[PDB]
């Protein structure tokens, strides 16, 4: 282990200290370093097991085993007489930028997971430099730095999921007690636009003075690598150019789908266009079932809108089936419209998007059944949710030797590593993983911390918690209850589930029995935790905490001896009883 | 343990029957107790590992050592061929039914706790008595069954303080894009009042409902303990009689102190009288600084009021004391006034409260503050929320032998017995232990389940999570910062903590760094989590996922590891970095 461990981390580090906490030697380093401010990795021999080992396998790089010793890119440069004595000719600075590439790290994409990585790589001193470029939509739309999560997903996603919830809670308050005039309120699409893209312009430029505070350089360019060591970029003058880095990390995520028919490129919109959309979408088509799909058809019909979807098969596949089920019954009781089993065939322009008005166009949709019965209906939006896709032919090319599935993504090892071995890959481009902003998150840090500060932590990818932002909210964390039957047989699962009504509806009069969470329970492993899932207000707040626990193995027994806090929704879970095979009926 | 445990099943179990799953003679019992409506235990012996141990020592109590064995109140009656033989000349009835005392079971207090008690221990065939009075306050109120809980607690305050909400939610619904119009819009006290006791209504009802429907008999009266097995009752038309139980528990609550001080009894409310107040406090002063003081001056403010809270020392004694001011300085920059190291003389009255217009009447508060200077001022409304206290010389006779404490709590063992041993206490009244709804709830069912069906497992009442429903939520579960420190020492503890903003508070403009979670931990335990704190929105969603954690013994690391989702507040627990020790901000 120790000497493995030792080579790797010399090797792959720009600048790193090995030290130990109670040395005067060691300090005057550091404040020398903290003074020329030169940003540094540092490894405490005396805070681990195998400090003592690590000593002498350092003779192996620097002659001696005492501390501090100094690396600069895999070269020993001196110990703390040296360091010093090199601070004292004002050469130092020249050592440390010392290197055979322009940057130690070369991200391409600034993204959740790129951005992660970069500002991560840059405490330990890794001259790193972070590319961003986005592509228009068909369509024209561009944003700044970010990604999508910060410009395009997560972020106005859930900012108009509120602006839809507030809808909710307009009506709530007559009844708790508020003077209104509900009926006599209405929503401005554009005001809340200008909130949601105002916040997200403080993201943009937030991001930019990290990175520049964090000396880390960025370049608003397009990234191709030509070669192990290479990228090529194009800035916004069309310039080409090439860059080295030692190690590559490649975090350019996704784009949205376009169905290969007539109309769907030049008619119709993307989740890319809707988060800035200058006008109210008014009566809409959303053509898919995913989340993305749910949760804009959601608010879009909280906030005074005509919806429909349009479901080729079924709702969230991936997710819990039975779970999926009951977010749509949800929607179709509060406006939502579903035109089942239905693919789309073309789409016709009957009215020209107005600029200079704000309003949208007219179009009329034709599609299919599955029977072969016909569909013509005649919407003002059509929004396209129908996957997403990465697009690396573009970023990568052949004959680099960076391997690819089926389905375009990078094949990658435990460690985020590619088939070339200085070249790693993060976040949605990554197969296999969770698509989702904490994973590129905790990918991209933990990545840079193993490169460049010598760490061994790798990323785990299991039991992973989600939560789909639809009218009403589901969280879940683990296995479905089919692939938990699939994996294990339906005699060796236990389901305890139980319907329950927020204390918040019971004035405000809503449904009973609307809200349902569910353990899906192995029973040969004492009553293993394999997935939790919970449809209600705030599931992703309550969601999370139970991830912890579930990481930790939990049993049904767990949730039981913890006491509930009363009043929440969440404390359901600490006294659930009523299992799937008894057939007693979940309702309170 | 299988000798012990046996003998004492047998002896408290009121009806139970030892089983196996794989048996047509257990299973003709099981369908004739069902048709007769007999409710019992089962003890399925093939579902237990020392079952084969067990039937050898039920020959000492039957002579037999096969099954099934149906036992009654201490006694063996008969196997599946006598069982059905009774069945048969109609005399079962009267055996089950054949009893020492009228009751298996008196339960003293209609309450959280023995509410619980009194329905778990009906379904295993324990004939049972729940006895519930509620002594009208100094000015009359009185209210249905429940308890606190349902009535003038947790239900009443949280519906309130979720009324003060949606004041913010109108306020953010604006920035959202929506049209109003929130200055002009102001609160009805009455029209939220009557919603909410209609709520309580319902419970009040479901709670009689529940009883009948399981059979156990429900008496509006006044329950007082003269002897071990007696309980003096004494109903709506003073009527005293004595009834007999088996086993007693006493679940008698709480009610809220008052200062001995000219005035208060006369002219002060407490909690009791504010959830059915048929008008609105008006300017109101709160004379306390618990949670209960809190939350209800906390509401009070955002519906429209002009409030002040007069503090002896510290807010919140026995809570982490950071967070206790942090969820002070909200509530003062959010209208809240607090009257510093103030108590109170005397209050005198300046107008009589207007029953015939639905108006408070005027106080006048004469008070001083520690240095010797003098507090005078005009309120509407005086609030005492200065502690709750049991109330056990009425439920209880000195020569009964019940121990109490010098707060006048029984003090009890780990499984709720008194010093009288037939005689148990949970919730309120029982020393020592957290003054929560569900732990009352969790001790009632667990207590009933030990007693009547053989169980073993006892409430565990460490790292019980907490959530005060104040303005800003403060939600937490394990030790305080000072307290850690204090049973560890002050090098052995790291704080890590954070600063952050809701998502949802970005647009609609609210203050920066306001909301703080921490997590307490032991260096020299693995960084083991002793204690979470979070001050936050549905701080109690948050809360409860990690209570879970903490039982099983969380580290920092298993917080670390885990994966969060975005976008939630919780999240932010997932991937805490800043300590304390470090003196780095905890700002974002
Ligand atoms: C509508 C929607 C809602 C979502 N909601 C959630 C949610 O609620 N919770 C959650 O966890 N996740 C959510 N996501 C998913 C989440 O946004 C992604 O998983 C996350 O963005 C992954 O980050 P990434 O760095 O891998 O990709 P990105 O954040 O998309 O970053 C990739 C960046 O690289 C750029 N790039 C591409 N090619 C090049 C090139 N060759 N040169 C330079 N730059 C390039 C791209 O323009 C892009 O900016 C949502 C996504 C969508 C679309
Ligand atoms: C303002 C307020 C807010 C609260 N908020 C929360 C919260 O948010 N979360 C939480 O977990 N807890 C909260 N609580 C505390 C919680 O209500 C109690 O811990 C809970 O009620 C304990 O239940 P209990 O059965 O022990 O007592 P109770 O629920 O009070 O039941 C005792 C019952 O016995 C009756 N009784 C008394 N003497 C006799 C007699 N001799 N004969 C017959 N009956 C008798 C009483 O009238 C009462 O109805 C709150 C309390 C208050 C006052
Ligand atoms: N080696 C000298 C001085 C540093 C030194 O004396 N090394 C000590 C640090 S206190 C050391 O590592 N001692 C040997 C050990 O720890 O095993 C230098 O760097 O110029
Ligand atoms: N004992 C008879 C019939 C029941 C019987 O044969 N007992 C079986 C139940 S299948 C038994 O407990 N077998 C012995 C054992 O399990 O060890 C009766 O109840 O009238
Ligand atoms: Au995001
Ligand atoms: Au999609
Ligand atoms: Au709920
Ligand atoms: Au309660
Ligand atoms: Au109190
Ligand atoms: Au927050
Ligand atoms: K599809
Ligand atoms: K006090």
């Amino acid at each position: 282990g120790t000497s493995q461990w030792l080579r790797k981390t010399v090797d792959s580090a720009a600048v790193i200290l090995f030290s130990k906490t109670t040395c005067p030697y060691c300090k005057k380093v550091k404040d020398v370093l903290a003074e020329a401010k030169i940003k540094h990795a540092t490894i405490e021999l005396d805070q681990l097991s195998n400090g003592s080992a690590i000593q002498k396998c350092l003779a192996s790089f620097s002659k001696i085993e005492t501390v501090p010793q100094m690396f600069v890119r895999g070269k020993f440069i001196g110990d703390s007489q040296t360091v010093l004595k090199y601070y004292s000719n004002d050469e130092l600075a020249g050592i440390v930028n010392e290197s055979k590439y322009d940057y130690d790290l070369i991200v391409i994409g600034g993204g959740s997971g790129g951005l992660a990585a970069g500002k991560e790589a840059a405490k330990y001193g890794a001259k790193t430099a972070v590319l961003d470029y986005v592509e228009p939509t068909p369509i024209g739309t561009t944003w700044g730095l970010g990604g999508t999560c910060v410009n395009v997903g997560c972020i106005p996603k859930k900012l108009m999921h509120q602006a839809g919830l507030l809808s909710h809670a307009l009506e709530d308050a007559e009844h708790f007690g508020w003077s209104l005039d509900r009926s006599k309120i209405s929503h401005n699409w554009s005001t809340m636009v200008e909130g949601v893209q105002s916040h997200i312009g403080s993201l943009n430029w937030g991001y930019k003075v990290a990175l520049r505070d964090n000396q880390v350089t960025y370049l608003n360019a397009k990234g191709r690598l030509i070669s192990p060591h290479e990228v090529q970029i194009t800035d916004k003058n069309q310039k080409v150019s090439t860059i080295t880095g030692n190690k590559i990390i490649l975090a350019t995520g996704e784009r949205p789908k376009y169905p290969e028919i007539p109309g769907a490129v030049e008619y119709g919109i993307t989740s890319d266009d809707l988060f800035s959309l200058p006008y109210f979408p008014g009566k809409t088509l959303v053509i898919g079932a995913s989340y993305v799909a749910l949760e804009c058809a959601g608010f879009l019909a909280s906030l005074g809108g005509d919806v429909t979807v349009m479901v080729r098969s079924i709702l969230l596949r991936g997710f819990d089936q039975q779970m999926a089920e009951k977010v749509g019954d949800y929607m179709e009781n509060h406006g939502v419209k579903f035109a089942k089993l239905c693919v789309p065939d073309e789409i016709k322009q009957l009215k020209v998007v107005d600029t200079e008005n704000n309003k949208p166009g007219l179009l009329l949709v034709k599609g299919h059944y599955t029977d072969g019965k016909k569909f013509e209906e005649e919407f003002e939006t059509v929004i396209f949710a129908v996957g997403r896709e990465p697009q690396l032919s573009k970023v990568l090319c052949e004959t680099v030797g960076v391997k690819l599935d089926k389905n375009g993504r990078v094949v990658c090892t435990d460690d985020e590593q590619t088939t070339v071995s200085n070249v790693y890959a993060i976040g949605d481009i990554n197969a296999g993983k969770p698509q989702l902003t904490p994973v590129a998150i905790q990918a991209g840090r933990y990545l840079a911390r193993r490169l460049f500060a010598g760490a061994t932590e790798l990323t785990d990818y299991s039991n992973v918690a989600t939560t789909v932002f639809t009218p009403l909210e589901y969280g879940a964390c683990g296995l479905s209850e089919e692939d938990a039957i699939e994996k294990y047989g339906d005699k060796d699962i236990e389901v305890y589930h139980s319907n329950f009504k927020p204390l918040e509806w019971t004035v405000a009069h809503r449904e009973d029995n609307v809200c349902y969470m569910k353990l899906v329970c192995r029973k040969s492993d004492n009553m293993r935790v394999l997935g939790l899932h919970v449809l209600g207000p705030n599931a992703g707040e309550i969601t999370q905490g139970y991830a912890v626990a579930i990481k930790m193995g939990a049993t049904k027994a767990d949730f039981d001896r913890t006491i509930g806090i009363h009043p929440t929704c969440s404390e359901t879970f600490t006294t659930l009883h009523v299992t799937k095979k008894s057939g007693v009926s979940p309702i309170v």
